Order: structure tokens, then C-alpha cells, then sequence
């Protein structure tokens, strides 16, 4: 077609529809949205990046940069058939500057390669989430939370420049003194306003041990989910959580624990610890130490951690959700047990419920001001909670199956003012529709959000279903 033959005159490399790659270049980390592309360019270079975007505009298609292909609604591949893909899993190399300590990162490199080569290579860290598979681009672009978030902040906030190839083929940097707007708009909704080419992200001296620690919660009934949640949240709102402390409540229907990495040894953890264990009648359990990369490691559910290989093709069959919530009143608290026990437990499909300890006095997620950037969940009071709803199925997903995850998230939303709640596009979730998912990803940020993408790509080129939309002049 025309968008194959454009790439050809312009010495873009593609997957060829009738290649062997052209299976895993295509193939979803959502097995339940599958997509076909118009055409997968693979660059090598951002100029290969400038002459594709310029081919999907010239020729009259959408096009979309896929990075580690995790977007839990395939949206890497467009979120629907048709669409020019580009693929940048070819370009992953991570270079350290010894004397800044800034990484250089292409864009599609995953995070446990860049893990890796930042520790292997001086000791350097910065945050980022769990997920050796992770791509680099879109994970930072919308957030991205982890077992250092707590006390480092979201790996959105360890970008310092990135430079953007633009609807029209033009390139540009942004960082806090250069194309402020982009930079601002970059920083939580990057999927909307170019491919990012390079990332330059600052770095942090990687702890040499951190702590992993457990602590099983007695949630088997309603009661006891509203006591010790009720409990929980107090604790954090009120400045428990100290800053080398990150935590979670993992729950599924078969045992419910915080999960938690702290930043320093084990006495040190079992100190910090004891003020929590004393108001949930608790004991810590599975408490051990770490050097970072096996703290990385241990929470990374993967047995492939430095992933490089173009081949990579790990996928899963589900539906997800998310919320980031304030402190929830008892009402709230009662109807979110009441279907966690009556409802989410009979389940008969693998599920789980992530409650990480996102803001509050200590964290550094919420230390970032108000007009930062784009990313939307910065009050340290009314943004407390951010969750993860995930609904996973070994056969094909039950078409009558979104409405266990939609019920839970409404027992949340029927409490709580549009102003105390919000989602995240990291845990994409096609189920919403086109204006309220730009709603309740970016709240606030969304008009300004708008202006800027009239700007920058007025004729939606980067289009995807839950695509910020251009205000109207
Ligand atoms: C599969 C998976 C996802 C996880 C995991 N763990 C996470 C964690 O511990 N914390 C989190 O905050 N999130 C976790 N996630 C979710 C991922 O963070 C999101 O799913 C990321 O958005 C995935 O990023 P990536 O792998 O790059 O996904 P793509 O589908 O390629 O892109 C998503 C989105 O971003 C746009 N985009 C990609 N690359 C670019 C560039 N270079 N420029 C602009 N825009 C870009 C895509 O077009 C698409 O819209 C653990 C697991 C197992
Ligand atoms: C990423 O880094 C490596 C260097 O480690 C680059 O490797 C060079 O690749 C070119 C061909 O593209 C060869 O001529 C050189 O011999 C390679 N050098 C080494 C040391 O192997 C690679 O090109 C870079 N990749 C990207 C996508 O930029
Ligand atoms: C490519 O798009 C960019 C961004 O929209 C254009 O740059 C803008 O041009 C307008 C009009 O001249 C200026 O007022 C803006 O300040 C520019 N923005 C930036 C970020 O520099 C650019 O003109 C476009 N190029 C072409 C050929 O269409
Ligand atoms: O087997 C399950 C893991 O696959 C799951 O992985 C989670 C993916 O989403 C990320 O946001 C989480 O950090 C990560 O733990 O964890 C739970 C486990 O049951
Ligand atoms: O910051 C808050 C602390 O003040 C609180 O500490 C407890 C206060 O009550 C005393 O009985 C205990 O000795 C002490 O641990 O813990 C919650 C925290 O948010
Ligand atoms: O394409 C999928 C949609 O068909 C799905 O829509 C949901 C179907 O079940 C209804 O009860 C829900 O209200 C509705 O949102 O959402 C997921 C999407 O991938
Ligand atoms: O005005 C914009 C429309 O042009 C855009 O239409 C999309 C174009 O690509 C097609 O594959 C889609 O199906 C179609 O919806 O929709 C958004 C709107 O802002
Ligand atoms: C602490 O860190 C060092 C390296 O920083 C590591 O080699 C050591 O094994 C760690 N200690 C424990 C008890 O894991
Ligand atoms: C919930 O379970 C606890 C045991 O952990 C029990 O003491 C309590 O009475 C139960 N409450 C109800 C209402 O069933
Ligand atoms: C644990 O950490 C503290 C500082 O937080 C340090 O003083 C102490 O020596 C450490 N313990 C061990 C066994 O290294």
C-alpha cells in the first residue's frame, strides 16, 4: 500500500507483513486486543523516527510509537487496526555519563535493561516500576510507580530533557527551559504529542541494600477489611511511612499482605516497622535483605531480567482497572469489602487488587508541586491510594467478564466527588470511553492538555481511542 511504499523511497527499515517478525512486532502484551497494523517501521535512528511520522502524514494514516508494547489496551499498536506501528525495541541502549550521572536512554528500552546498566555501570538507580518488560516510553510518559516511588517519586519525575520528533516531522527538545509546554505536557501525557527519540533521565547512588518484608493482613471478612484499611490509611495520612519506606497491600482471594521494599537493612526496617505492626495487630513475616539489583530481582516476577532481545513476546489474557483515590470514608470502606468478600472471592478467574501507600506527608510522589507537569495525582491529602484491578483468564476472556472489575470500581466512585478520584493510563482501560477517559486520567490538567495538543498536532496524527483531543479554535 501507499504508507509501504512511502517507507521504501525514504530508507525506513520495516517488518514485511509476510516476515517471521512480523508476528511478534504485531503482537499485543494483552492477548485479549490483538491488532493489525497498516505497517511496522523498526528505526534504527530518530531520523528514521522523523521520515515515518512524515510518511503516515503524507500518505494519510495514524501512527503510533510502540515501545514495550505494555499498554494493558494495546494502544502501542493504536488501539485499533490500521495504523502506522513504530516499533522501537531496536533502539535500547542506555549510556551513563560518569560525571553527571545523567542517562542517555533510547526509547525502547525496557526497564530491567536499564536497571541493569545503570547499577552495572555506576551504581545508579532511578525510579521506575516493577517489570523487567516495561518499555521505557510509555512508562515514563504517563508516570510510573514502584518499590522506590515512595521515596524517590515517579519515573516521570527523572526525566530531565527528551528530545520529540512532532507530527510534522520536526524535531525539538524539551526540558524545564526549552519548549517549557511540551515539556509540561510530555510529563504525564507523552503518548499525545510526538515519538520521544531519546530520553536524558538524572539518576540517584543506588542504595547497596534494601529490605523486602511481608506482612499477611486477616482480611477474610468484611469487618476486618474496613478495621485494618481504616487503620492503614490513617497511618499514612498522618506521616507513618517513612521516606526509605515503599509499600503496598496486594490482595487476590487467597491471601491478602502489604508487600513492602524498604531502603536500608533489616534492624533498621523492623524499627521503622513497629509503630504499623502495633496498630494492626500484626507480625512481620518473609523479611529479607537485598543488594539493589536482587531487590530488584525479587519483585520483578520474572526469571528474565536485562530483556534486550527483539524476540520478546510475553502476553497475558485479561481486563484491568485502576483508581488513584483520597483517604475513603467507612461508607466507602463498607461497600468496597462487602464486594471484595461477597463478590471479587467467588470470582472463578485468576484477579488481583494492588493498593500501593502512594502519597501522604513523606512521599515524594506527592512533594512534586502542582504545576509540574501533566501527570495529574500530586496532592499529598486527596491523593492518597493508587490501585490496580487486574482480571486475568488462562482461555478466552468471558465477553460478560468486565463487569466484576466495573462494580468494584464503582463501589468507589458512588462515594467519592469527581475531585477526590482519578485513573491512570498506565493501567489503560479501553472500557471507558474517548471523553472520560481524558477526563479521568488527567482531572485538572485536561484543558491545558487540550490547548497544547492543538498546538503540536492539530490534525490528531498520534490518534488513539483514548487520545487527549484537540480544544476546538
Ligand atoms: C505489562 C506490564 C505493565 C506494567 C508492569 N508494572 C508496572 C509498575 O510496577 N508500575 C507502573 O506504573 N506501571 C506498570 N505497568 C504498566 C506500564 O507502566 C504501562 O503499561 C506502560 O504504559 C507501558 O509502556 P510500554 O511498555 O512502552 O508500552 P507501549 O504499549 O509500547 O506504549 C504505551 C503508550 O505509550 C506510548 N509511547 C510508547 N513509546 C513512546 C514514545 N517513545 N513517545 C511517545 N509515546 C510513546 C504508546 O504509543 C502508547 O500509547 C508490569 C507489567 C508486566
Ligand atoms: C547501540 O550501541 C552499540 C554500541 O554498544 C552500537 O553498536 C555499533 O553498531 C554499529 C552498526 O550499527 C557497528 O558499526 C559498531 O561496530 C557497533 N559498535 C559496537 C561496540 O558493537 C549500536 O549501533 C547502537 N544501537 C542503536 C540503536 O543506536
Ligand atoms: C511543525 O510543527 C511545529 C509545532 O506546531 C511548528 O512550530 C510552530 O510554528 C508556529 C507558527 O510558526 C509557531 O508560532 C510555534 O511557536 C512553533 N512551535 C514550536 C514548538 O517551535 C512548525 O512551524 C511546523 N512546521 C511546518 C513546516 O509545518
Ligand atoms: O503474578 C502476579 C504478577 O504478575 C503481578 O505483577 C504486577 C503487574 O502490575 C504491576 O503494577 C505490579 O507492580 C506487579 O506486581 O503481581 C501480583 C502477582 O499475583
Ligand atoms: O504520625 C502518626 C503517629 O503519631 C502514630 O504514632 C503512634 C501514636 O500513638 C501512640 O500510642 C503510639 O505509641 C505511636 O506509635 O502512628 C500513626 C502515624 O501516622
Ligand atoms: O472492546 C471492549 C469493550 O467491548 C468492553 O466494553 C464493556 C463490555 O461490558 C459492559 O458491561 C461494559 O460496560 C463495557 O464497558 O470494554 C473493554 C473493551 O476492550
Ligand atoms: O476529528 C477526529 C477524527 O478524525 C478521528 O477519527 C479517527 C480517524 O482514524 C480512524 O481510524 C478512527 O476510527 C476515527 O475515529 O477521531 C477523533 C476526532 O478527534
Ligand atoms: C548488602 O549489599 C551488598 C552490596 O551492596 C551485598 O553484596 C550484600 O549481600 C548485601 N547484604 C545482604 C545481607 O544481603
Ligand atoms: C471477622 O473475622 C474475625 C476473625 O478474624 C472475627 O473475630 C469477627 O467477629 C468477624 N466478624 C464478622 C462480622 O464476621
Ligand atoms: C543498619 O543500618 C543502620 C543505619 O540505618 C546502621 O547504623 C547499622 O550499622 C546497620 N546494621 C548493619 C548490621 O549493618
Amino acid at each position: 500500500a501507499a504508507i509501504d511504499e512511502c517507507l521504501k523511497n525514504a530508507k525506513v527499515p520495516v517488518t514485511a507483513r509476510n516476515s517471521t517478525e512480523w508476528k511478534t512486532d504485531a503482537s499485543p502484551f494483552n492477548d485479549r486486543l490483538p491488532y493489525t497494523p497498516a505497517a511496522i517501521a523498526k528505526p534504527a535512528t530518530v531520523e528514521h523516527i522523523q521520515a515515518a511520522v512524515l510518511c503516515a502524514a503524507e500518505v494519510g494514516v495514524k501512527a503510533n510509537p510502540k515501545s514495550g508494547g505494555h499498554s494493558y489496551a494495546s494502544f502501542g499498536l493504536g488501539g485499533e487496526d490500521g495504523h502506522l506501528v513504530v516499533e522501537l525495541d531496536r533502539m535500547y541502549n542506555v549510556t551513563l555519563d560518569p560525571e553527571t550521572h545523567i542517562a542517555t536512554v533510547q526509547p525502547g528500552a525496557r526497564l530491567g535493561h536499564i536497571a541493569t546498566v545503570l547499577y552495572e555501570e555506576g551504581k545508579r538507580a532511578f525510579s521506575h516500576g516493577t517489570c523487567p518488560g516495561v518499555g521505557v516510553g510509555g512508562h515514563s510518559l504517563h508516570g510510573g510507580f514502584g518499590f522506590s516511588s515512595h521515596s524517590h517519586g515517579l519515573a516521570v519525575d527523572w526525566i530531565t530533557s527528551a528530545d520529540v520528533v512532532l507530527a510534522n516531522g520536526s524535531l525539538v527538545t524539551a526540558s524545564e527551559t526549552e519548549n517549557p509546554d511540551l515539556f509540561w505536557a510530555l510529563r504525564g501525557a507523552g503518548s499525545n504529542f510526538g515519538i520521544v527519540a531519546s530520553f536524558r533521565f538524572k539518576t540517584f547512588a543506588a542504595p547497596p541494600n534494601v529490605t523486602s518484608y511481608e506482612i499477611n493482613l486477616p482480611w477474610t471478612n468484611s469487618s476486618n477489611v474496613v478495621k485494618g484499611w481504616g487503620a492503614l490509611q490513617e497511618w499514612l495520612l498522618n506521616g507513618g511511612m517513612p521516606e526509605e519506606m515503599n509499600m503496598r497491600v496486594l490482595g487476590n482471594a487467597f491471601q491478602t499482605q502489604l508487600q513492602g521494599l524498604y531502603h536500608g537493612n533489616a534492624s533498621a526496617l523492623k524499627t521503622a516497622i513497629q509503630p504499623l505492626l502495633a496498630l494492626l495487630d500484626a507480625n512481620l513475616s518473609s523479611v529479607q535483605e537485598h543488594d539493589w539489583m536482587e531487590g530488584f530481582r525479587h519483585y520483578a516476577y520474572s526469571g528474565e531480567i536485562d530483556i534486550t532481545d527483539p524476540g520478546y513476546d510475553q502476553s497475558e489474557t485479561f481486563y484491568s482497572k485502576s483508581l488513584v483515590t483520597s483517604a475513603l470514608p467507612p461508607d466507602v470502606l463498607e461497600r468496597v469489602a462487602e464486594y471484595w468478600i461477597e463478590t471479587a472471592n467467588k470470582v472463578r478467574r485468576s484477579w488481583y487488587i494492588i493498593i500501593d501507600m502512594y502519597g501522604g506527608p513523606n512521599s515524594a510522589v506527592t512533594r512534586v508541586p502542582p504545576g509540574a507537569g501533566s501527570y495529574a495525582f500530586r496532592d499529598p491529602e486527596r491523593h492518597l491510594f493508587l490501585y490496580e484491578l487486574y482480571d486475568r483468564s488462562f482461555g478466552p476472556y468471558p465477553d460478560d467478564g468486565f463487569a466484576f472489575l466495573d462494580g468494584w470500581v464503582h463501589a468507589f466512585t458512588g462515594g467519592l466527588d469527581s475531585s477526590d478520584w482519578g485513573m491512570y493510563i498506565n493501567y489503560a482501560d479501553p472500557g471507558l470511553d474517548r471523553a472520560e477517559a481524558q477526563e479521568v486520567y488527567y482531572r485538572q490538567n485536561l484543558d491545558r492538555l487540550r490547548r497544547i495538543k492543538q498546538q503540536l498536532d492539530p490534525t490528531e496524527l498520534f490518534y488513539y481511542p483514548q487520545a487527549v483531543e484537540p480544544a476546538e479554535v
